[PDB]
DNA sequence: GGAAGCGAAAGTGTCGCAACCCGAGAGAGGAACGATCTCGGGTTGCGACACTTTCGCAACCCTTAATACGTTC
């Protein structure tokens, strides 16, 4: 079903896009951008295939976000965050490690299957196409270790 | 995640020294052997240190990126 609506968006064949996500995980471009002081942060990026493929899927379906949540919000961005605190005196701030690739598709799929809110129903024949559309292999060799970027 | 080279940490084995034991031997005391002391060789316990083994820092960026200027993750 995935397939289908994807296929449609995009007006390509159920068999394209399908054959496409077979090694979609492994179509990254993998690059380095500056850090500031010294040093670098390892970036990858999707080939553009696949790019076309994420928007498409999260033009389909809409997951519920948190207002608290500023980041990548329509609409909202660091001034509205800094605002929000701009009244209070005392001030906290905590990190996340790894943010982005601690997030696995084991952790996905929980956060699915807890969701409050109403959460797009997925087929279990999805459930693999979607990991393939989400998440990226770091390592050739390690078929099992699927991590955003 | 983890190349290649490197060294920290930690466990194990080696080996040389000191202390000890043993029998051999020249020959004090005084006039018959053999007292006392030292040579030379062996054993055993000890502990400092050499040797061995494992771990972990982080090169590379995988075929697969985009290019109007800034900010944030």
């Amino acid at each position: 079903s995935v397939i289908r609506g994807l296929a449609a968006v995009l007006r390509q064949s159920d068999s394209d896009i399908s054959a496409f996500l077979v090694t979609a995980p492994r179509k990254y471009k993998v690059y380095k951008i500056p850090k500031r002081t010294t040093g670098f942060r390892v970036i990858a990026q999707p080939a553009k295939g696949l790019k076309d493929i994420q928007r498409a899927f999260v033009q389909l379906y809409s997951l519920p976000v948190h207002d608290a949540s500023m980041a990548y919000m329509k609409g909202k961005g660091i001034r509205d965050n800094a605002a929000a605190h701009a009244g209070n005196q005392y001030l906290l701030k905590a990190d996340l490690e790894d943010f982005f690739n601690s997030i696995t598709p084991a952790i996905f799929w929980r956060c699915i299957e807890m969701s409050s809110a109403q959460t797009p129903q997925f087929e279990p024949q999805d459930k693999l196409f979607i990991e393939k559309i989400l998440f990226w292999q770091p390592i050739k060799r390690r078929k099992t270790k699927l991590i955003l970027s």
